[PDB]
This record gives structure tokens, sequence and C-alpha cells, in this order.
């Protein structure tokens, strides 16, 4: 079926929670086994969130090459995306050695660092220019040059410094701050507005690494994000735009990744969006 109006039809009829568990049911299960080590205990926020082994992106370590992250490779769109958890104490300078090694030009940051009352991630960039910060495990030096605030979201640029070598990149933080503690927006408006001034930065383009982006467990929120994404792409890219279907986009990442989208709320979020999108991108 089509998406506006398949939409209407789950609503009326109060069908949300038995379409999210069939795509639940039909996800992809591939093993964990690195993640699972004794060692790595203290590289994961929570035990029932994993990376795929096939998937999963390996520090350039000999020691350990173990970090909570997975590579989305959407073929057909020709976009990729690498989804993280919020870095964790001991895994700030796991997070920055990868952004390094991977080329990213941007990191897309959906929570708060407290939510709820309690740390859903680590301070892991610095808050004042001339209080740079450094990483010894890894041996990397990053520094704030400005911070634009807006309404709904935050932009920074970042150097960041490898001490080995003494090269230094630019790289582009988006801090979306207002996704509310319990719940999805009532509106998809901001959210819209907030990836399309990640696309116009270049963070998502083919001339630099996969952009990182990262909630607290790095599923939900991070979820949603990119399956918009990638489905108003491929609504540019064919012939019939009504033809794309997010519940199949939707399985083809969790190939990627499990759990990818939380809730139910989140599945009818991003029907929202994708529907909201499609119309500003050309014209009603
Ligand atoms: O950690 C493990 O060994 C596994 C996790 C999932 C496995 C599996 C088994 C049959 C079909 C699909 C997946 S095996
Ligand atoms: O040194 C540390 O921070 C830690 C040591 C052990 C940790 C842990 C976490 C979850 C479950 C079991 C152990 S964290
Ligand atoms: O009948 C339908 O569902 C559609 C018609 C046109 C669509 C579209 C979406 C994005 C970009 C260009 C066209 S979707």
């Amino acid at each position: 079926m089509e998406m506006e109006k398949e939409f209407e039809q789950i609503d009326k009829s109060g069908s949300w929670a038995a379409i999210y568990q069939d795509i639940r049911h039909e996800a992809s299960d591939f093993p964990s086994r690195v993640a699972k080590l004794p060692k790595n205990k203290n590289r994961n926020r929570y035990r029932d969130v994993s990376p795929f082994d096939h998937s999963r992106i390996k520090l350039h370590q000999e020691d350990n090459d173990y970090i909570n992250a997975s590579l989305i490779k959407m073929e057909e769109a020709q976009r990729s995306y690498i989804l993280t958890q919020g870095p964790l104490p001991n895994t700030v300078g796991h997070f920055w050695e990868m952004v390094w090694e991977q080329k990213s030009r941007g990191v897309v940051m959906l929570n708060r660092v407290m939510e709820k009352g309690s740390l859903k991630c680590a301070q892991y960039w610095p808050q004042k220019e001339e209080k740079e910060m450094i990483f010894e495990d890894t041996n990397l030096k990053l520094t704030l040059i400005s911070e634009d605030i807006k309404s709904y979201y935050t932009v920074r640029q970042l150097e960041l410094e490898n001490l080995t070598t003494q090269e230094t990149r630019e790289i582009l933080h988006f801090h979306y701050t207002t996704w509310p503690d319990f719940g999805v927006p009532e509106s998809p408006a901001s959210f819209l507005n907030f990836l399309f001034k990640v696309r116009e930065s270049g963070s998502l383009s083919p001339e630099h690494g996969p952009v990182v982006v990262h909630c607290s467990a790095g599923i939900g929120r991070s979820g949603t994000f990119c399956l918009a994404d990638t489905c108003l792409l491929l609504m540019d890219k064919r012939k019939d735009p009504s033809s794309v279907d997010i519940k199949k986009v939707l399985l083809e990442m969790r190939k990627f990744r499990m759990g990818l989208i939380q809730t139910a709320d989140q599945l009818r979020f991003s029907y929202l969006a994708v529907i909201e999108g499609a119309k500003f991108i050309m014209g009603d």
C-alpha cells in the first residue's frame, strides 16, 4: 500500500502495536559474540543492546578492538551510517578514535546528557574554547572552535587532532536538544528541519566517511533519523515514489543493527516524518 493512506488506515483501526510486533517477529537474528566477552562488560551500556559481529565497527588496535557501534550500509540509497550508543566514562577515547579512523565529518546526538534525572551519556566534548580535552588512552586532542545555539538544536565546530601525527580535522557536532523525556514529538517539523541542516553540511555525503549517530542505546531515536533520511532519498531516486515501503526499509536496516525503532509510537512518528517530508521536498 501507499504510505499516507496506510497511515490513516492504521490510525482508524488502532493497530500500531500489531504492526510493530510483526516487525519485531520478522527481524534478523545474527550472532554478537564479541560484545558478550567478559573483557567488554564495561564497554556496553545495556546488556540487551549489542552490535552484530558481521557489521560491528572495529577499532584499529591490537589489544581490544571492540566498540558498541554498527555500520548500516544502504545499497540502493547509496548512504551509510554508523549507529552507536552514547559514550560511557571508559569509552570516550574509543568514540573519538572511531570518528578519526572512519574519516567521519559529522556526529549527530539525539539525547541530552541528563534525562529523567539520570545520566544518559558522558560529557564527551568540551564546553569552553579555552578548556580543551585530551584522551590519553587513544592520543587525541579535542577543542571547541565555535557554538551556535538555536531553539531546537545546537551546532558546534570541533577540532580533532591526532597527537601521534599532528594531523588535524574539523568535525561538526549536530545536537538535537528538544526530544521529550517521554514519548515522541507532537509534530515532525523541527526534526525534519534538523535532518535538512545535517544534509546541507555535507556530513552525509560520499566524499566523507559515514556520519556517526547516537542517542542513549543507539537504536530508538537514532533509528528514526536514518530511517527517515533513507526513505526520503529513495522517494527522490525512484520513478514511482509510492513504491517506497517504510516497513521493508526498516527490516533491511535491522539486518545491520538489532532493535531499530523501540516502540510503536516511534514507528508512527517515523511514518509521520516521511509523509510530511515528502511534501516539502517538492511541493504540497
Ligand atoms: O551467538 C550465537 O552463537 C548465535 C546467535 C544467534 C544465532 C542464530 C541461530 C540460528 C539462526 C539464526 C541465528 S546463533
Ligand atoms: O571499571 C568499570 O567501570 C566496570 C567494571 C565492571 C562493570 C560491569 C558493568 C555491567 C555489568 C557487570 C560489570 S563496569
Ligand atoms: O502516490 C504516492 O504515494 C507518491 C507520489 C509522489 C511521491 C514523491 C515523493 C517524494 C519525492 C517525489 C515524489 S510519493
